[PDB]
């Protein structure tokens, strides 16, 4: 059960698509999950950073984790992002998530409302007993680097599957040398993480677009060449904060509606044209969907604040 | 009125005290507010960072604002923290906060779920029309520095009261030379901010403990001696992230119960022993409360995760 998570090499942090009024577009979401499955993704993160979980009510969130489990749980591992900057919120979400059948939880350290190292331990130890758990470190978002010390302290739990690491390949290695399963959370770094730094795989953004190529990158030996060729795409996705790019790109491919929940807004026209070129360089047949890529007009995009 | 907010020199980011089970201690809260009033604080932030708004549910938060307004609104300015990383949350909370009678809103940029500069503008422009607003920049917590460009863009709203700035004094001056009201959000920098860098005042943590001395620091001219005197307290208070220090200090003074909402945990015995001596050197009479400062035993502290 923890071992079943520990073996996953490709996890997609799935985007969450919306209807024109802001509510979840379940029909679109299901088609994305399907496409991920068809191309070899072994797990999904539901409502991750990429999934705009930060923009969900707990409501929506648990419902989505549950829908995903009920429709797709036999085919793919479901990792609910039930983390919080608040311990109470995390305990309660995690327990509801596991109750609706999720396979694991993703847990970030408390963002914004930063705690002490002792506090991190208390926080993690309060949810770790609930099930298989992946700890999320991303200091550029949270304002706090989880030190390896904390990680080893909590790794005394049998329920810890591993870390989602964003600090770099060098940290990934501090961990993988010391009996700790790591997935890279940086797409631009993940090839080398896997083949040179001991990472088990990726929890990927880029997977939402090119799941087959992402799997290729991780399953079949070193391939710096394939790595180099997807890199222009990766750079585009991260120019602005994720998931601004992915949301824009999924709309251009026609697999989601051009609807954004604020505070996210689409990439400008110049970027979108650029996307079309990036797509043709790589080959459209490698991206999700069947439809011809569009540039889209600014007026196509809907921004929702009240939903 | 925004001009009423712009003239405030001393704002306290008031702490939120708890009952043994984790619920708000309103009796202790009212008493902290009164203490502030008696020493001449001109405004409070209800559920700011220091107030652990991050650990509140929305019903709690709004209730606390509405309560503060009802009980103390004629005698102190009430600024609700109705900020959020989610635009939706911010819209609903802000409108509800203004409807119950708050004087201004405190708005942070979206933490953790980072957006673009264009997203930033859209986010702030959703709430700005609602009433007087203080914008909150603390990139050490949020992962993102609000660039002055953004602030100038939003400053087209007449409802912009000013900025709570935590980046430093140089940034402040950049705003103050350019027609923008600023309050320093750092206590170790607030004296010099006000007298040398054009800051209108402080939004203070330390005023929770020593309100009179902070008023003196900001009202009665340059005083390098008093500033040097409070400085050991200010250092102690920020050694671990705020408000771990404050929480433990107020409990040592006996004005709150030694109850923590997770993920915060108290400072350890040696640091508590050290607070006792800092109190001695400044004089307990400048501190809030009437009780003898205690060290407290570890067994005294109550950590709550489900509340
Ligand atoms: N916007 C809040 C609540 C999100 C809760 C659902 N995941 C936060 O990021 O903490
Ligand atoms: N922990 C959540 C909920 C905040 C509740 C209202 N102050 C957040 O920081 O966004």
């Amino acid at each position: 059960s923890v071992d079943d998570i520990k073996s996953l090499r490709l996890i997609t942090a799935i985007k969450t698509p919306y209807l024109p009024d802001g509510r979840f577009d379940l029909e679109a979401y299901d088609a994305l999950v399907n496409m991920q499955i068809v191309d070899g993704a072994e797990g999904v993160i539901v409502g991750g950073t990429t999934g705009e979980g930060q923009l969900m009510s707990w409501d929506e969130h648990i419902m989505l984790i549950g829908h995903t489990v009920n429709c797709f749980g036999g085919s793919i591992k479901v990792i609910g992002n039930t983390g919080s900057n608040s311990t109470r919120e995390a305990i309660h979400a995690t327990e509801q998530g596991f109750a609706v059948g999720m396979h694991a939880a993703l847990h970030i350290n408390p963002y914004y409302g930063k705690t002490s190292l002792e506090g991190l331990v208390s926080h993690f130890e309060s949810v770790l007993p609930m099930g298989p758990t992946v700890i999320y470190n991303v200091p550029s978002r949270t304002g706090q680097d989880i030190p390896p010390g904390v990680i080893h302290t909590v790794a005394q739990s049998a329920n810890l599957a591993g870390v989602k690491e964003c600090v770099g390949n060098d940290r990934i290695k501090q961990y993988t040398d010391n009996r700790i399963v790591v997935w890279s959370g940086n797409d631009d770094q993940c090839h080398d993480a896997k083949w040179d730094y001991g990472a088990t795989g990726v929890i990927s953004v880029t997977s939402n677009l090119i799941p087959g190529l992402m799997r290729q990158l991780l399953f079949k030996g070193k391939n710096p060449s394939l790595n180099a060729k997807i890199m222009p795409l990766v750079n585009w996705l991260f120019e602005e904060p994720n998931p601004i790019g992915l949301n824009t790109a999924l709309a251009q491919l026609g697999v989601v509606r051009p609807v954004f929940r604020l505070p996210y807004v689409p990439l400008p026209l110049a970027k979108r044209v650029e996307f079309v070129n990036i797509v043709k360089e790589i080959g459209r047949e490698n991206f999700v969907g069947e439809k011809d890529v569009k540039v889209l007009d600014d007026d196509d995009f809907i921004l929702v604040g009240r939903y």
